[PDB]
């Protein structure tokens, strides 16, 4: 077996053994960052004995439910493959759009000597998100800081559109202008921005009000960025020995659905393996240039699902229904420098007690629960 090989076995092995414990973080570490950063959750002025009690269940329970997102996955296998300054430089360096047909991403890969290269390839899946309803309120009862976000916001004297980070754009129109659309759209609490008969055949004075900001709105639409974070997750490539065909593996996590450890006990990596690259390819760029909503889900199901639920992952209410984008960042990896990270992980992983690997990881969360609980009572008094 080739070092990249090893690699990709010894990672598979030891997520599947140790779960959170591939963080590399100590239990103290992590148990304390969790307390500060339940402190601005804590009424001061009420029961702290309870509300700590409180805050250390929650955090708790997280620990044994799948609450790992797929960034965080990423990231850790990033940081293992590349370590931590390689990685680092890796996030800053842009990602590409996966051509219409995934070419540029097949031909780079055909492009390096499967025998002679060991790749890592980082996808990052978004959604087009762009806000649909019209919110009238005066301006005594806005506040920029605290209202809902991805809504465009008519004022007496101001038309804003807050978008997803909560970013404020003044969409153009002085004073005496929105004081003109605001008393020409009437009472209700909310206006939707997609109302084809109100865009296409407005027949009321409202109806043109809303249309007229719809169409200010258009116009500046380069301004914003409505595309927003749905997925992440990497691929590996590990060199082949002699006339070897070369092979793939996926690694992700799915926040609320499975972590990285749960994707590679249920081997949904191989699996998808087994379909070669190529063929992977073509479906993500599929998923990136359907306008089915059918075909999108079933793609995004069949390809990042927890194993055993791909038929229901995207069904009914979690239907795809918007366009998405595959975004990619590829690095070659370095084995011996991975596999000595892996391995460093290892003897941290080593020094806990514990006879089986569950054995270690109870000890860690146990670890983790005091180190909390001691720190947030130290930081309370």
């Amino acid at each position: 077996e080739s070092p990249g090989f090893m690699v990709h076995k010894k990672l598979k092995s030891m997520s599947q053994s140790y779960g959170v414990m591939m963080t590399g973080v100590p239990a103290e570490v992590l148990g304390q960052m969790q307390a500060e950063r339940s402190i601005p959750s804590i009424n001061k002025t009420g029961n702290l004995k309870q509300q700590i009690a409180k805050e250390v269940s929650k955090v708790c329970h997280m620990m044994t439910e799948p609450t790992q997102s797929c960034g965080q996955a990423s990231n850790d296998v990033c940081e293992l493959l590349l370590g931590k300054i390689e990685a680092e430089k890796f996030h800053f360096t842009k990602y590409e759009a996966l051509s219409a047909d995934g070419d540029n991403l097949k031909n780079v890969l055909e492009n390096t000597a499967p025998s002679s290269t060991n790749l890592l390839i980082r996808f990052e899946i978004d959604r087009e998100d762009p806000p649909i309803v019209l919110v009238k309120t005066k301006n005594e009862n806005f506040n920029p800081e605290t209202a809902v976000k991805n809504k465009i916001y008519l004022l007496e004297n101001k038309l804003y559109f807050i978008d997803k980070m909560g970013n404020l754009f003044n969409l153009g129109p002085g004073k005496k202008k929105c004081t003109q659309l605001f008393n020409a759209i009437g009472d209700s609490a909310e206006y939707s921005l997609c109302d084809p008969f109100v865009l296409e055949e407005p027949e009321k004075p409202e109806d043109f009000a809303i249309s007229e900001i719809v169409d200010i709105f258009n116009e500046q639409k380069e301004r914003f960025d409505f595309w927003i974070g749905s997925h992440s997750f990497t691929i590996y490539i590990p060199q082949t020995l002699g006339e070897s065909p070369r092979q793939f593996y996926p690694y992700q996590a799915y926040f609320g659905s499975h972590t990285l450890q749960d994707w590679f006990v249920s081997d949904k990596d191989e699996y998808l393996s087994r379909i070669g690259i190529d063929k992977y390819i073509e479906k993500l760029a599929v998923l990136g240039k359907t306008t089915n909503t059918k075909e999108r889900s079933d793609i995004y199901a069949e390809f990042f699902s927890k194993r055993g639920r791909e038929a229901f992952f995207c069904a009914h209410l979690n239907e795809k229904r918007q366009p998405l984008r595959v975004k990619f960042k590829i690095t070659e990896i370095n084995p011996e420098l991975a596999l000595k990270n892996l391995q460093e992980t290892q003897e941290f992983i080593d020094t806990h007690p514990g006879e089986n690997p569950s054995d270690k990881v109870e000890n860690y969360r146990n670890r983790a629960k005091l180190a909390m609980t001691e720190h947030l009572e130290s930081l309370l008094d």
